């Protein structure tokens, strides 16, 4: 895989963000995770967590996997990096997302994220408390 530039347009929620990619506004859905909806328990915290990652970043990057790059809603499907830290993985590691939506062919970082989840669960963080 490889990283590509993007710039923040606006935070949305724990697992979606609006970025400018190749000069075009797009909504991105973070691969391999599920955050709670804003109206659900840990939703606000997940949204805040992701929001802070984007807004503090000097450099946002997107990384597509090997498969589908957009979903049926036209959302980009990527791993998102904030100053080199993967937001997807950070969310799971902190117990603010579950590993989810693991589809054949876009699953390059699956094991990395599962390892983070196992650690969040051990620590009983947030969703695992
Ligand atoms: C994360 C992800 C979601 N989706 C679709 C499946 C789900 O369809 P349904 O909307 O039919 O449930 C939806 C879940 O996203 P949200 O968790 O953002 O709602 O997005 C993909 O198709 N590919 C993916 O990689
Ligand atoms: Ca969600």
């Amino acid at each position: 895989l490889h990283k590509e530039p993007a710039t923040l347009i606006k935070a949305i929620d724990g697992d979606t963000v609006k970025l400018m990619y190749k000069g075009q506004p797009m909504t991105f859905r973070l691969l391999l995770v599920d955050t709670p909806e804003f109206n659900e328990k840990y939703g606000p915290e997940a949204s805040a967590f992701t929001k802070k990652m984007h807004e503090n970043a000097k450099k946002i990057e997107v990384e597509f996997d090997k498969g589908q790059r957009t979903d049926k809603y036209g959302r980009g499907l990527a791993y998102i990096y904030a100053d080199g830290k993967m937001e997807n993985e950070a969310l799971v590691r902190q117990g603010l997302a579950k590993v989810a939506y693991v589809y054949k062919g876009n699953n390059t970082h699956e094991q990395l994220l599962r390892k983070a989840e196992a650690q969040a669960k051990k620590e009983k963080l947030n969703i695992w408390s």
